[PDB]
């Protein structure tokens, strides 16, 4: 039981909102989209269909009713385009920023469309919505941000030195938040991610997610690479976990705001046995190679969820092997 | 004396180098450009005129020889645009980045514009010297970055929040540099000025600075505002320290490089000092108000430059009264 989460939900039923979700075309996003709407929402979606698709947005549309689906307006276009954040800020109650470019290999390799996306990008969305005097505001952060910093589990508090320039723009996001706080009144609160998964992310493409990028490989009966010895761990946390974090965030009580909260489970599995996990989770469903070490990539993660549990009751309900086999089936279909 | 800083200018004297100055029409950016066309050197200059002068430039061109002058290649245009980044690093030995949007209230009142010119600008710069592999990046950091920490004074290693708009961009300029050399191998060195004053100084526009600022009321007759009590204290630092520190800097050997230094004399003045000592050396060439404290004031600010004077030979040698000295007729002349 999700109790409090429970309880936030009938909230938003009986005295429906206006939500804007950026990315709402990604990943997080759609799924995002996919529970607001379900919950009568209305919800005003931005995407530039960059690393997003069309399809994430049609597929939304199937799992839901027509009703639910006629309260969503979809706007194409750029968070990097200020103009665009402030058209679609009008009349939001409730802002859900995931608009971004992520993946640590990407960062290395393009630095600057990357620091517009989620540096110019982000505070375009966060100046717009504190004009709009939204009633909240809380984005998509990352436990890359940890760094280097050699403590498990990661207490927020506690960070090291970014090891990558998507280390540095997630960081950037949480200090121009905590200074949009002191200098302006505008309270927010960051999620700090740690390696989501679920249905709708993309298996497909050069920076891929361990997770799908495996489990499409399986399904093809390709390759499955690991960058090194395969003892680099993390704390695997399924998209539904991260949908219950995000709405909590979003109805917060006042002084539960200004902060930075882990969004994971707090469990620790090692790339080997993740490689076992999905095989036996895929083969119930009826159907291995050692390289280098990423660069810039994070060695061991494991996150302490003790902070959300206590200030806005988060109740990590699905863990590593459950997610998995929800997700197997989405999988199946996609590739197909 | 200024012993390694004149065996440096004397070595650049007999083997010119090619020089990039950003900020090449403000105030220590046209100071620079005077001293390295001195010094018969290379310098290609970037600057789109948003706080710079173009008379600074033609100051400038008066106080060197034709031939000198000859060898300034002056380039109109943003660091903002990447390409135009790239163009203007062809053949560089040195970065002096100076280029910014200074003012904690201006960032207050528009944050989108000073995060544009102040990170995206100086991620480009960055980025081009990096890809053209210069000798040396040397970028303008700033005393702000200490935030709320308590030390006084202020030493690199402690530092606290950063508290406005402005404080972000110059913090993230340095975890940018930080990142560059883990990631690229590519080493740099951000200087934390602390309130710098002399020539060519903007005493007119809304967020003028203090020193040009009261000398151009004095003058006038107009009212010298106290921002306070009078005990709010600032370490000043005559231009003539921060050119040095800037070629110091530039030709630093390699283990003093990824660093951060501070930039000023080691000694704290009050505002009532200040007001006194203004008028004084004013006064010597023959010629007050009490109101609120501006709103996210520093109280108290002075740096311990001792890491500079130890790792890069750094000579702090002008003081305030005498900077304060150097520079009242170049105000004369400019208000008459
Ligand atoms: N998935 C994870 O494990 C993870 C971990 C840490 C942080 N995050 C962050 O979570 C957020 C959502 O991530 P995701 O995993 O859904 O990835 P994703 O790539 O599916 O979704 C990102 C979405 O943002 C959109 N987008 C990108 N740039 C845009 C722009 N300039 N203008 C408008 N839209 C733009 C893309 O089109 C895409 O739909 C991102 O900020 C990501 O950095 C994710
Ligand atoms: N003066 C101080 O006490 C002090 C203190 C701390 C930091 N700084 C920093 O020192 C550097 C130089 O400052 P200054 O006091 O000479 O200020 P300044 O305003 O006199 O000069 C800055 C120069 O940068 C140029 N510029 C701004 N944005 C630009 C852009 N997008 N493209 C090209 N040019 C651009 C301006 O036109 C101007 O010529 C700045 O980085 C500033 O933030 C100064």
């Amino acid at each position: 039981y999700m109790s409090r989460y429970e309880e936030i939900t009938q909230q938003l039923i009986f005295s429906p909102k206006t939500w804007l979700i950026t990315g709402v075309a990604g990943f997080i996003g759609s799924n995002l989209l996919e529970k607001l709407l379900k919950l009568n929402q209305v919800v005003i979606g931005l995407d530039n269909f960059s690393t997003g698709h069309q399809y994430n947005l049609d597929e939304v549309k199937t799992l839901v009713s027509t009703e639910q689906w006629s309260r969503f307006c979809f706007i194409e276009g750029d968070i990097r385009d200020l103009t665009t954040c402030e058209q679609v800020m009008k009349g939001v109650d409730h802002v859900l920023h995931q608009a971004a470019l992520g993946s640590v290999p990407r960062s290395i390799v393009d630095p600057i469309t990357t620091n517009a996306t989620n540096i110019t990008g982000f505070l375009n969305i966060l100046h717009a919505a504190k004009n709009a005097q939204v009633q909240s505001f809380t984005y998509a952060a990352s436990s890359s941000t940890y760094g280097d910093h050699p403590a498990l589990p990661k207490v927020e508090e506690n960070i090291g030195n970014p090891l990558s320039p998507y280390a540095v723009t997630k960081y950037v996001n949480e200090i121009y938040a905590q200074v949009y706080a002191r200098t302006y009144g505008f309270k927010t609160i960051g999620l700090r991610y740690f390696n989501v998964f679920g249905r709708r992310q993309d298996p497909n493409g050069a920076y891929a997610a361990v997770i799908p990028k495996w489990t499409a490989a399986m399904l093809k009966g390709d390759d499955v690479y690991i960058n090194g010895d395969g003892e680099t761990s993390r704390d695997f946390c399924y998209i539904d976990n991260v949908i219950q974090m995000n709405i909590l965030s979003a109805l917060a009580k006042d002084s539960a705001k200004d902060n930075i909260y882990n969004v994971a489970v707090g469990d620790r599995t090692t790339l080997n046995e993740l490689s076992g996990y999905i095989y036996d989770e895929l083969n119930l469903i009826h159907h291995i190679k050692y390289r280098e070490f990423r660069s810039g990539d994070v060695r061991h993660s494991q996150a302490d969820v003790t902070k959300a549990i206590d200030l806005l009751k988060y109740r990590p309900n699905i863990k590593i092997r459950e997610g998995l086999r929800l997700s197997m089936p989405w999988y199946v279909r996609f590739l197909k």
